């Protein structure tokens, strides 16, 4: 009935070619081929616009139709082009982008365009339910082209109705996609918006003639019906004259880099870090400068210098594992597994999301509770043991395989040089004088295997290193916590220090033997970023149990290194180099250290202790902001009465915890947990915690555990996890373009680990024997299979896997009384077919059957690719391969 509807009918009538000639008739078009090539090849530092629509917005921007100012909100950001264009503008202070980005639609894109650090994307979000927030620039580009004008009208009035809520909040500028402005209802709603907010609809000359879309912008007014019918007129006159000749305009190229932001910096003890920052500043005088575009909001930024870039965003595929695991080529849970982006870019955006947060200081009463529970906990941990200095000889012996770490080229080469220990003696003297000059953190990226985000690699968590001397000073001052097993289960009740993955399940099962409610195993969202200054001062209680000579050194580490940190982080820089930024705060720690694990276990013991005190109504919510000596003495007596029992109801490894409380009130004790910033991951701040019914389903150290019965009726507790995680992690190789010899040794290492810990999963045992049947027998397993401290590496030997199996499970297992060894592989049991299927096995499917029949042809393929060597057919140790 309307002229636009006539355009819709006449448009549907056109065939393919006439559609193609009317699509580009007299429109303005940017050439996207170069940018599309850049984004196909994975280049994210070129600055090209990530979508056509960007240019659209640019038009509206540079002729006054919309101003981009202040806080920008983008409803339906898609790839994110409008967010990037807005973020590259000086007049913009922040950008929040939301999009569905699921089920076919385009997912957000992470690129280095200018202002990338002031954008916050959130996919899998329905904008129609998102409560409007106050902003200064409201953008919306939502609307799907349909063939029925009724569909366009209903979707359009839905969009405008939702946008009306966001406009009610009082926005200065806006640009809202009106998909079908020719429909009468859309005209009425638009007219009401014109009376209530101003603005008008504007046809964008970059819009293809295949859509009738116009844009409600705030920088002009006109008669809605008149200009809409004029745009319909133009679209019809263009349909009648189908020339397809396009007007030309240049595509969008934006600059790269970060932008400054409003800061929320806390106190900084400049005098404490002055010597270190001046040493770094002097060693790199040729590059030193203060970058006024640093993205740090909560970290104090001190300066930057220039080095070479490092890390990779690529994920290398282990060839033999990927070929043997072909039936999983279509599973997303395995294919989405990849290496972590260790480039300064992904490093820096992980720093943005997770590390650059602002911490809440625990309120006064919660702090007092922390002091009481902490002091009690340290009084109980130091009942038997005595703190002690660790020796140079212990350190040199530990250099066989250590962690958290230019005159020398190897650690062993440095600890053999007396000049190194001269430097150590000098920095130790400095620490004794209350000065520190070289103990600096280098925050480099950790090559981990994570699930890809969007379809590209997820950023890399950072592990903090120090030079060899600083780690020796830390080890001398506080290494006794590790070397004397302070976090042991015998010394702490809740600790699990020393117990490997093998025997960890016996702890959970033991907790299941107790009385009480369900199991709780809550993950903390970024534990290291939530360790407060209060947690650090609480951990400094060890100083009160030391000799003066020891307390001075340890105090120097704790105060000058853990609190007054100096951290060096990589950030992308022009050209092929990178900026090294020197930043500092007081309220975080790094996971790389080996003393980190002990103090995280102790502090988590304190945390779960407090939460259990709230769950038993010793303390509760009113006691958050403050606390009387009455309830404080109550808590004291409660620790006296039940402290050691509650500790024994815990399995704590660093930030991982498993608590078996008296009752399920534990799931609702959240006041102090949230007050201490130990916020639970993947849950609402005040939503009750997920309980657990069957202990065999409780997660701990990335695993769950099952009870298995051997052929001879005996029982063992085995670890298990989703098979998709094991295969996806086994399918990825760290190094670049490696030799088939390296990745074959890595594959043999994975096969040995699967044989040792995950033998009871049928695809995993068949996979192990297949791998060790395609890899030369005389080759030695190398590489890293796990990052867990509970992975003792027993599978990394050239031994027969059956004998290390009988060793760890029968010979060296304290829970196995009868030490009778198992003779053949076929006598080693499997999980129940139900439990195996429930934990990711592909048994039953005909693709795994065909896989198991044709696995030998693939084995021969891999042997051929590796070349001429001595192989062995291990598969004969299975029933159906004799
Ligand atoms: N219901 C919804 N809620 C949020 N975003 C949606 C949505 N439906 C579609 N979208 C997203 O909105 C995007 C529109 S493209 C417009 C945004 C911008 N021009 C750009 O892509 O760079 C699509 O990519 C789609 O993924
Ligand atoms: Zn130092
Ligand atoms: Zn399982």
């Amino acid at each position: 009935k309307t002229l636009g509807e006539v355009w819709k009918r006449e448009l549907n009538l056109l065939d393919k070619r006439q559609f193609e000639l009317y699509k580009r008739t007299d429109i303005v078009e940017v050439d996207r081929d170069t940018a599309r090539r850049h984004l196909a090849e994975g280049k994210v530092d070129t600055g090209v616009a990530v979508s056509r629509g960007t240019a659209k917005l640019r038009w509206f921007h540079e002729r006054g139709y919309v101003k981009l100012e202040g806080r920008v909100i983008d409803l339906g950001c898609g790839r994110g082009g409008w967010c990037y264009y807005a973020a590259a503008q000086k007049e913009v202070s922040g950008v929040k982008g939301f999009t569905l980005g699921r089920d076919g639609h385009e997912k957000p894109m992470n690129v280095q365009s200018l202002g990338w650090n002031i954008i916050t994307f959130k996919d899998k979000t329905d904008i129609h339910r998102l409560e409007p927030v106050k902003c200064d620039t409201l953008l919306c580009d939502i609307g799907e082209s349909s063939s029925s004008s009724v569909t366009e009208g209903e979707r359009t009035v839905r969009v405008l109705d939702t946008v009306e809520k966001w406009l009610a909040c009082g926005v200065d500028n806006f640009c809202v996609k009106v998909l079908a402005p020719y429909m009468p209802d859309v005209l009425e709603k638009l007219e009401l918006l014109q009376r209530r907010f101003g603005g008008t609809v504007i046809r964008n000359p970059l819009s293809r003639n295949s859509t009738h879309e116009m844009y409600y912008v705030s920088g002009a007014r006109s008669n809605v019906t008149f200009t809409v019918n004029q745009t319909s007129r133009l679209l019809m006159r263009r349909m009648r004259r189908p020339t397809g000749k396009v007007t030309l305009e240049a595509d969008v190229i934006l600059p790269i880099g970060t932008r400054s932001v409003e800061t929320d910096k806390g106190p900084l003890d400049k005098e404490a870090i002055e010597e270190r920052v001046e040493r770094i500043k002097s060693e790199y005088m040729t590059s030193w400068f203060y970058d006024n575009d640093n993205p740090y909001r909560t970290w104090h930024y001190c300066g930057s210098y220039v080095t070479k870039t490092s890390g990779s965003a690529a994920s290398m595929v282990n060839g033999v594992i990927k070929i043997l695991t072909y039936p999983w080529d279509r599973i997303e849970e395995v294919t989405r597994m990849a290496m972590t982006d260790t480039t300064p870019f992904g490093q820096q955006r992980v720093f943005k999301e997770k590390v650059d947060t602002r911490a809440k200081d625990p309120p006064a009463g919660t702090r007092k509770i922390m002091k009481v529970v902490n002091r009690w906990l340290f009084r109980h941990l130091a009942r038997e043991k005595n703190p002690r200095l660790c020796t140079k000889e212990e350190f040199i012996a530990k250099v066989r395989s250590h962690a958290a770490i230019e005159q020398w080229k190897t650690a062993n080469e440095a600890v053999q040089d007396p000049k190194f220990w001269e430097l150590v003696d000098e920095e130790r003297k400095l620490h004794q004088q209350g000065r520190c000059r070289t103990c600096v953190y280098n925050m480099m990226g950790k090559r981990e295997k994570k699930l890809s985000e969007f379809g590209k690699a997820k950023g890399s968590r950072a592990i903090w290193y120090m030079w060899l001397g600083a780690r020796y000073l830390e080890f001398e001052a506080l290494g006794f916590l590790n070397e004397d097993h302070w976090a042991s289960r015998e010394n702490s009740g809740g600790g699990v220090e020393g117990i490997g993955l093998q025997y960890l399940g016996y702890v959970i099962r033991d907790l299941a033997a107790m009385d009480g409610g369900g199991f709780y195993a809550d993950d903390t969202a970024g534990w290291d970023t939530r360790i407060t200054e209060a947690d650090l001062d609480d951990e400094q209680e060890i100083l009160n149990y030391m000799s003066p000579h020891h307390k001075k050194l340890a105090q120097a580490v704790m105060e000058m290194t853990y609190k007054n940190k100096v951290v060096k982080v990589l950030r992308p820089a022009p050209g092929g180099k990178a900026y090294m930024d020197v930043i500092s705060r007081r309220d975080q720690r790094g996971s790389g250290q080996v003393v980190t694990y002990a103090l995280n276990t102790i502090t988590n013991l304190k945390v779960q202790l407090i939460r259990m005190a709230e769950a038993e109504m010793v303390i509760h919510h009113q006691h958050v902001q403050d606390c009387d000596e009455s309830v404080l003495t109550r808590l004291e007596a409660w620790l006296t009465e039940h402290g050691c029992d509650r500790l024994k109801r815990m399995a704590v490894s660093g930030d991982d915890c498993v608590v078996r409380p008296i009752d399920d009130r534990f799931g609702l004790a959240l006041s102090h947990l949230n007050a201490m910033s130990k916020v639970r991951k993947d849950i609402s701040e005040w939503q009750p915690s997920k309980g657990w019914n069957d202990w065999e389903n409780v997660p701990f150290c990335s695993h769950h555990f099952h009870e298995l019965q051997l052929k001879d009726g005996r029982r063992i507790v085995v670890p298990c996890r989703e098979q998709d995680e094991l295969i996806g992690r086994g399918r990825v190789s760290p190094g670049n373009g490696w030799m088939i010899k390296e990745t074959a040794c890595l594959s043999k290492a994975y096969a040995n680990m699967w044989s040792l810990m995950y033998f009871h999963k049928r695809d995993m045992r068949l996979l192990s024997l297949a791998v060790s049947s395609a890899v030369p027998t005389s080759w030695v397993p190398q590489g890293r299979t796990t990052w867990s401290i509970h992975g003792k590496g027993e599978w990394m030997t050239t031994e027969d896997m059956l004998e290390v199996w009988n060793r760890v499970w029968i010979t060296n297992n304290p829970h196995m009384q009868d030490k009778t060894m198992v003779k053949k592989w076929r006598d080693v049991p499997y999980l129940t077919k139900r439990q195996d299927k429930l934990c990711g096995s592909l048994i039953g499917m005909t693709n795994r059957a065909t896989w198991a029949s044709h696995i030998h042809l693939v084995i021969h393929r891999i042997r051929t690719l590796i070349g001429q060597e001595k192989y062995t057919d291990y598969l004969t140790v299975m029933d159906r391969y004799s």
